[PDB]
């Protein structure tokens, strides 16, 4: 699946990994993250992530 980078702190959201400690199963597409999911390291919102190319 795809990866997305936090443009504030560099955290990589990996769709294959999800973010299960924060309620996000492995395989959750970025688009389907809840609207108020935030970077698990710096706390910024989804708008600050860029999809890896
Ligand atoms: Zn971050």
């Amino acid at each position: 699946m795809k990866k997305w980078v936090c443009t504030v702190c560099g955290y990589i959201y990996d769709e294959d990994a999800g973010d299960p400690d924060n309620g996000i199963s492995p395989g959750t597409k970025f688009e389907e993250l809840p609207d108020d999911w935030v970077c698990p390291l710096c706390g910024v919102g989804k708008d600050q992530f860029e999809k890896l190319e």
